[PDB]
């Protein structure tokens, strides 16, 4: 007799994240590549898709949005270079140091009061380009901050960096903000002497969709979103057909219950629907109690690389499948979304007067465990 | 400047959670304490919530649902002995062994099929009292299984085990229910000849509410739900009052904007209500968008020890509290619910010819992050 | 064969309504009562709810939020006087004229700037006493309008009128709003020379917790909310225990199978629950599907004015309840709420520069179909 | 100053749904149309679209699921013949015929036991010709019957009707279900000697996409969810270019509040988006409290004819629109769906053992009150 106490789950391939971060470097032809892993992996975790990184030498740093994911990524042994985007509190500069972790520069006044310290402090100045408050928007401002941190040698300039706001937005008056933002830039960085290798200008969507401008450099880039593969733009711009990203996860559940019924018996109790033939029907652990199952198509599922039907009435815990032959209970199963390449997270900023508010949050399943499947996972100790 | 990425949070006081395992361990007398911790530490962290325990030797096992747990908090470096509740698979008789790790005896059949096998097999013998499909309902196949496990010494017998469906039920259906389980307990087991030090018998319920019942024997108890503070009868019945179990969670914000807003001044655009004394007004980063905002009372939140009002219209992502004294950005806000002692978690199973599917899954906040406090979160360095 | 294209609905008493009319009338001692009808009665019905007002000449007036529920009302054979609250166009004066409606005056400028017209208008005067932008806050302004409308005797001065906002809280801080707006009500007013039948004062919450008062004036009684029977103060207050108001609303359904189901058998597919005794079980056909249901408890529904309890798994669509006897299909039920005293309307405000937002709307099953009770109902011609 | 006690509705124009019956008259070159009307006219209001199907003369009978319908339908004086479709109690036989109803006639059973009455009761025979327990599958049976209604007088045959279950959906499989059941209809209805003016066979389905099929009977259609103009058949197939049906309803908002927003100001407190140019922006009494929301595409909506732009965060009860000039409150909004063509409906269907549960429900804005335009809406007196 079997206990299923995990009916379902979000299944990641570490491998096909891995993949990722390969093409998407070929794609752009990248010197140096930085993971940005925003909530928790985007809801798929951190630590795992970290270590799959570090152990492929697919990413060279990684970015996280909170010091204390930074910590912990520490503790889990991850070693390469980590770089924290919105702190930069005198009282952490310990903290900083200690631990290897990149920190933002946020303005002239910051560089100007830092206070004494050991050790070395890596920084990494952020190029105000238009939409946000973070950073220099100044050229004479920018080289009075380059005089100062090239005079300090404790500070390490990691990179000078910016990003566009409408990448992954589709039309005219986006493609001009983007004229816009790389005018900024450049009116910005010219002729200020910086080493061209710390430039780092491509998050997702510039990676994707414009990475034969040879205005934009390449050196670093940042891919985050396009890490689970899927379409950052949400529905406005078509993947290019020759970058092959995998979409790297997948809602699962398994076989609960298999029942032979015959050619015209009743599917359920108060049913419409009467079943086709002779031949066995599996129930599967899921149903509207499961608010992820509205992001699904409810007439097929996989079970062995194919294809079978969803038939009769989905229940609150409860989904029927007319399979092809006899499977055995606990034959995993695999969902279908209504579209492949739905967003896994949301997004919320909020601006006041001496604050921004940046949110990230899943909108995959977050009741469920993750697993992680694939020799990646094996290797990293993640597979059990 | 400040940037909050992390908005809202679950605040979980481990030292309240050692607290708890201590108080219902003197109120029920008990050698040991086995603490379950299904569904992630019931969604508050089953890793921190063991290393707390182990720690402080709280508990001197633990117990979870699946495998998979157990591997992943032995990878932790807990080093308590853990026992899986549903699995058995004779294939994973290699990584119960090596691990450390009890599994329950299901049936007869099982142990007299054992294979062959290295090293000692740590196993528990659950007693079949009524409300499950999971071990033994008869006197004569446990004497059976005694004699099985005495002459293999290879077997250690970890546990001699059932609990009790009705204990979190009130009334005279569940008061009979609860007796005749006790009936079939004693039937079962007297003159078996058991070291009586192996017995459990108490879930939360039955420690709670039953703790001066001679008949049930507190030798190992088996807290689960109870860790987290909440009231395990979901309304039915009251704490006793003399039992001081300590709520451990916390849904907590920041102040992320303070405006001086003077005596008769609009609140916000739109609004039907002014304010009425000139005086600071904080807007929280939470509001309509957040599921877990529906549990909790919406005119009062926490402040330093105090209890300040919310004013004015929620919107999705703001709620304004009027001040008593001019507070700083970043500042601690704690929510206050509706209901101290409501679950965080829910359980769904379901019954089929060969497979029971016993479900838990968390219902607090479950798209935000566990945070840890107190000095035992420092210790066992969950507190960054 | 039956078919049941009708197997859930809210059915509303129309005796109870007019009843509830009457004991508050008989509570406040009062001479007119005009029955507030928003948002289509409260939800349960406009129409049928004034004309069982109108048969039984439980209410005076007529008061609804639009002009189009007046034509309507007009249209249905309604003839007491109707006096709609928002409406004041110099566009629609013949209208208002034609079809005997009362308007509020809202302003000085209004009644001064009124154009020519033939017939009589009757015009409400509305008293700020605080919480409003509606109508008159000056004592002198008061007496310049009364001094217009004297002079012309096209105009019928319908009412002078006020309500009270905190006569539905508790507290200390809203005691004395309440004593603030009387004693602007009486700045206001005395000395003006006012006919005092035309005074009134008491919505819903004044009605109930306020007969006692002598300083408020009962002339013209204007109950809404509480004509449903439920508690408006949303908790705060206890309805006083020698007010009799009945709940006249209830969802119902039908019975749409009946089972002999025998003393050991699965009640539903998956289902952990089996049946106590050989006995007939009912399926009725709602389930999770209905968005009401959640205000419903889940363990009782009655069933020939006896309570029989509701056993196992609710689907999407099916409710099983186990039944005393055998009952034909067919066989009413009706639901028991969480709350009896439940509010059935949410309404929403929202105040701007030049127009004022107040959108009532029903939170009780929107979906379904009210169907009319009682003798009064086959008397106006609602019960089919 | 203004008050908008009505800030969103339902727009039903109902020259629009008269035109949608004649369309689909000439279209299936049909002699009788009858306009089914479930739901209350599928969540539109039966009588106003009855009112205006007979003052145009575009529909010759009506369809309805429920006997209080029918009578409802009579006390407003409409007097076309009405059929109600799953009632048949011998009791209601008096009711039937002194209000002209027809009734379907169930089974043989049924007309043999027809009791003694009064006056002619018109009945329907309905062919079984597959998927429904309603009426006649064997061709005996149906000449036995087709000999008790020839015999007696009183009994006025109305119709011999079947429909179509997968005219609606898209396939191989569906195409030959087609087949089939319009072999049983002739194999049922051939040699039998039926007066064929008598024959309705065409749903909404069948009339959209099988028009030029001759094996199929147009002399009485039955157009019911085409009747609202969406699209009958969920995605799967594309309306005819040819055949131009028009959606009939809108959700419209107004203008609550209109704001002079310079160049860069900020659009709202906490606002991510400033505003591009100098130039008017309006606010509408609408947002995230409205369930109905999440059907409309939230970046457009259409004022004047054309169609400006939603700019920034979206609250509970506001969203904010760029104006091309300067408006007047009260201004008309309509919102724009994200696909015109989907349903305002919902069905489910239950099967037991001796009852059919057949329940059809709005998903368009229940809350909402519905508003009637056009010429057609003044004549009939529904446009206030």
């Amino acid at each position: 007799l079997t206990a299923i106490h995990r009916p379902t789950w979000v299944s990641v391939d570490l491998d096909a994240a891995a993949h990722n971060l390969q093409e998407i470097r070929e794609w752009t032809k990248a010197k140096k590549v930085y993971a940005v892993l925003k909530a928790d992996g985007y809801g798929l975790g951190a630590i795992p898709l970290a270590k799959a990184f570090q152990e492929t030498a697919s990413a060279d740093a990684l970015i996280v949005s909170n010091l204390d994911e930074a910590l912990e990524l520490r503790q889990a042994d991850l070693t390469l270079p980590i770089w924290v985007l919105g702190a930069w509190d005198y009282s952490d500069l310990k903290l900083f140091i200690d631990h290897d972790i990149v920190i933002t520069i946020p303005s002239l006044a910051w560089l100007q009061n830092l206070p004494d310290f050991e050790g070395t402090l890596k920084v990494s100045l952020a190029i105000d380009t238009g939409m946000t408050r973070i950073g220099f928007d100044k050229a004479d401002e920018i080289s009075a901050a380059k005089k100062i941190i090239d005079k300090n040698p404790q500070l390490d300039l990691f990179s000078v960096y910016t990003h566009f706001a409408t990448a992954d937005e589709a039309g005219e008056k986006s493609k001009a903000y983007f004229e816009e933002q790389l005018r900024r830039w450049q009116e910005l960085t010219i002729n200020q002497g910086f080493d061209p290798s710390l430039f780092s200008m491509a998050n997702s969507a510039t990676c994707i969709w414009h990475h034969d401008d040879p205005r934009i450099s390449f050196a670093a880039i940042r891919p985050g979103q396009l890490i689970s593969g899927v379409n950052v733009s949400n529905g406005e711009l078509k993947m290019p057909p020759n970058l092959h990203l995998e979409r790297i996860f997948s809602v699962c559940s398994e076989i609960a219950d298999v029942r032979f019924v015959k050619k015209d018996q009743s599917l359920s109790y108060g049913a419409s629907e009467r079943m086709p033939e002779d031949g066995y029907v599996a129930t599967l652990p899921f149903g509207y109690n499961d608010g992820w199952l509205r992001r699904m198509q409810k007439s097929s599922v996989i079970i062995n690389g194919k294809r079978m039907p969803i038939i009769g009435r989905i229940t609150m815990d409860q989904t029927m499948v007319k399979l092809d032959r006899k499977y055995p209970i606990g034959t995993r199963v695999t969902l279908i979304g209504k579209d492949g390449g739905e967003q896994i997270t949301v997004e919320e900023v909020a601006n006041y007067s001496h604050t921004i508010v940046d949110e990230i949050q899943t909108t995959l399943a977050p009741r469920i465990k993750r697993i992680y499947t694939g020799d990646l996972a094996e290797v990293i100790g993640a597979n059990y």
